[PDB]
DNA sequence: GGATGTATATATCTGACACGTGCCTGGAGACTAGGGAGTAATCCCCTTGGCGGTTAAAACGCGGGGGACAGCGCGTACGTG
C-alpha cells in the first residue's frame, strides 16, 4: 500500500500483520493504516512492525 | 677585334632605434566617512513527494483530396559584346 491512499473504505479482513516501512509525519494516517486490516470482526491478532 | 653576363664596391631609401624634452597624468602617502558585510527576527513563497476527481486536450487510425513537385513548352527579358 501506499498509505495515503484509498480511503477509509479498504477493507483487509484476511491480513494479519502491517508492516510500516516509512513511518508519517501525522500518525492518525499510520492509525488509519494499521486500522486497514484491525477492522471490526477481525479473527487474528494483529501486529505491526515499524 | 667588338659585344655580352657575372661579381664586389659605394650612394641612396626606409623603417626602426637611441637620445632629448615637456607635461601632464598616474602613482605614493595620509585621512576619513560611508557603503557594504554580518546578525537576528518575521513572514511569505518555493521544493519534493504523494493523493483524489474532472475533463478537455492529446494520441491514434483511416479515408481522401488538395497541394507539392516533376516534366515540358515558350517567349521574352536579361546577359554579352
Amino acid at each position: 500500500l501506499s498509505t495515503r491512499a484509498g480511503g477509509l473504505g479498504i477493507n483487509l479482513m484476511t491480513a494479519d500483520t502491517v508492516v510500516i516501512f516509512d513511518s508519517d509525519w501525522n500518525p492518525q494516517a499510520d492509525l488509519q493504516a494499521m486500522a486497514r486490516a484491525h477492522r471490526i470482526g477481525q479473527k487474528n491478532h494483529v501486529m505491526v512492525y515499524r
